[PDB]
């Protein structure tokens, strides 16, 4: 019927599918959870620390991370810490798209437990059920979030009438799995949300549009990074916009689906592709899956590295910008000109590091992307670098070969419990990255 929210009632109709949908050391890798950075990634990635201190930092969370189910009580203390309101329901209640509609503004600005609160009590924790994704009356595709994703494509110049089953089959994912924004009023409330995809096209939704985007928009500031005092904008798994910017699989005709939900029917178990003896791959794939396996790890192991390198080069910029308003705050001047152009260079490397951090298939969704991508965010970082490391020898503050992050000193009291960077560990790069924790 229509408006059937209950999982249990389309289960009686397709009983396998229903199954399926409720179901739930590695040798791979994974980013960080941008909406969830943890003290674990921290420590893989030591950068963060510095680079995220102000976002926030928790613990990591080891539960079942399906579609099914979604528990409420940590997304109730981030919303309310971040004064988000019903934001983070947004994507993870099958009854966004109604409180939407019905409250208005009021769903943003409403703090989390107010909105919790109008729903039905026997789906609280129901994440992302068949109405999200299927018409009830025949189960094609469909677009249940067109406050998010229906705005988003009509800035594609995307008619949502003439998509195709192919294209709704990455399209129905590209609801959630992509990055998006929180526009802020005067008092720190959220006043909406949406998928920073104006000026882009279908098949290029590239990072330099979603950062012109956001740099031009001054109410999705959201947080204040520590180290520069900078007003910063984010960005979260810009998963659809990743694999469809040209990857090798968008190009083959490869679908989410393909690897993610692959034939048997559909599997509805948001299982890894990896595993089954990668039989989502096998289906086009003719290579050993032994091969396939280390393709990826290849894939991840380059984009890591990769990271690692725009990451420390990009901590180095923020480290010396934190020199120059100390050196500022004792009354000596910094070039204004020299100054400003790093900052410019900082932001656009900045953005770039979080945009592929932030996308958990580690280079595998679209892999000449992400070295393009973060071998740019290098060379922004490094010019960035040339001009301040210039304006403190300027004002005679001379920067040595080597810089000190001092990480721990962007651990919050919680965090220095947790974890520590040992003070001695020197990261000497073959490139020029040059830092010691
Ligand atoms: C919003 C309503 C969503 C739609 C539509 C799709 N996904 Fe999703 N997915 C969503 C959330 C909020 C989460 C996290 C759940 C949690 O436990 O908090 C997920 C998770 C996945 C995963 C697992 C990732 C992980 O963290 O291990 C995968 C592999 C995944 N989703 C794939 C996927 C595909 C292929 C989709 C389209 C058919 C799709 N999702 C739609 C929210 C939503
Ligand atoms: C849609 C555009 C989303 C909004 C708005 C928010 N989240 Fe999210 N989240 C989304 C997806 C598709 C996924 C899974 C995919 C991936 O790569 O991780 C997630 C995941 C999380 C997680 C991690 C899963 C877990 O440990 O349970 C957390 C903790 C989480 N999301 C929190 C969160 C918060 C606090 C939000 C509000 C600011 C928020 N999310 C919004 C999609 C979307
Ligand atoms: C989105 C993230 C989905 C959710 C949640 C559910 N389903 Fe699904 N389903 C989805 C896709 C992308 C597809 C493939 C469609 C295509 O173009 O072929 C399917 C397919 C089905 C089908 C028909 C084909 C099949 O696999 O048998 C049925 C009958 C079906 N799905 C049922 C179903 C039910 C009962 C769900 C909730 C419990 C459910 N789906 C959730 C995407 C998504
Ligand atoms: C095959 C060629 C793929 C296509 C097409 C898409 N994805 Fe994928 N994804 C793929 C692999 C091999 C991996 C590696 C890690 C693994 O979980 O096995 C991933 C990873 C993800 C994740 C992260 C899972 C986690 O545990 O956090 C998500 C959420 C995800 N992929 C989503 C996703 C979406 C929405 C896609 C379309 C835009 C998509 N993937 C395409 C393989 C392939
Ligand atoms: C078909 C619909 C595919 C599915 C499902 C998967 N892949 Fe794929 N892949 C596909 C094509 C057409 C190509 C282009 C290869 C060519 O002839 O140029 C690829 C390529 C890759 C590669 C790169 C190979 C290289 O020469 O460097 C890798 C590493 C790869 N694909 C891995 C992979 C994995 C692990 C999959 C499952 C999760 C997977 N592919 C599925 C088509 C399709």
């Amino acid at each position: 019927p229509d408006g059937e929210v209950d999982p249990a009632v389309w289960g009686k109709a397709y009983p396998t599918e229903y199954e399926m949908w409720k179901k739930t050391k590695s040798k791979y890798k994974r980013g960080f959870d941008a909406d969830h950075v943890t003290y674990d990634k921290l420590s893989e990635f030591p950068y963060m620390a510095l680079l995220f201190n102000g976002w926030g930092f928790g613990i990591a969370y080891n539960e079942p991370r399906g579609h099914a189910n979604m528990v409420r009580d940590q997304l109730e203390i981030d919303s309310a810490r971040l004064k988000s309101g019903g934001v983070c329901l947004t994507c993870k209640t099958p009854y966004a798209p109604k409180l939407e509609k019905e409250m208005g503004i009021d769903y943003f600005k409403t703090p989390f437990k107010d909105v919790l609160a109008k729903i039905p009590e026997k789906h609280k924790t129901l994440g992302v059920a068949c109405i999200d994704c299927h018409d009830n009356k025949d189960m094609s595709l469909r677009i249940s979030r067109g406050f998010t994703l229906g705005e988003a494509l009509k800035k594609l110049g995307v008619d949502q009438a003439k998509l195709s089953r192919q294209e709704m089959r990455s399209l129905v994912c590209a609801q959630c799995h992509v990055t998006y924004n929180i526009p802020k009023d005067a008092d720190k409330k959220s006043i909406g949300v949406y998928f920073p995809w104006q000026g882009s096209k279908m098949g290029n939704i590239s990072v330099e549009n979603i950062i012109k985007q956001i740099r031009s928009d001054a109410s999705v500031g959201e947080w204040t990074q520590t180290v520069t005092g900078f007003k910063l904008g984010f960005i979260r798994h810009p998963e659809y916009e990743l694999f469809s910017n040209n990857s090798v699989h968008w190009k083959a005709g490869a679908a989410c689906t393909d690897c993610h939900m692959p034939y048997t029917v559909s599997d509805h178990r948001v299982m890894s592709p990896l595993k089954n003896d990668m039989k989502a791959c096998i289906q086009c794939h003719t290579e050993k899956p032994e091969w396939l396996r280390d393709q990826v790890i290849a894939i991840q192991d380059r984009t890591v590295s990769l990271m690692l390198r725009s990451g420390y080069a990009t901590a180095t910029v923020a480290k010396l910008f934190e020199k120059a308003h100390a050196a500022q705050a004792q009354g000596k001047q910094i070039d204004k000109a020299l100054y400003d152009r790093a900052k410019d260079l900082y932001e656009e490397a900045f953005y770039r590091c979080v945009f592929i951090g932030a996308e958990n298939s580690v280079g595998f969704h679209n892999p000449t992307e992400a070295m393009r991508v973060l071998g740019d965010a290098t060379a922004f970082a490094t010019k960035a670098e040339a001009l301040l490391r210039q304006a403190l020898a300027k004002a005679g503050v001379d920067v040595p070969l080597t810089v000190n992050l001092e990480l721990n000193k962007y651990l919050d009291q919680r965090g220095e419990k947790k974890l520590t960077f040992d003070p001695k560990v020197e990261i000497k790069d073959p490139y020029g990255v040059q830092v010691r924790f």
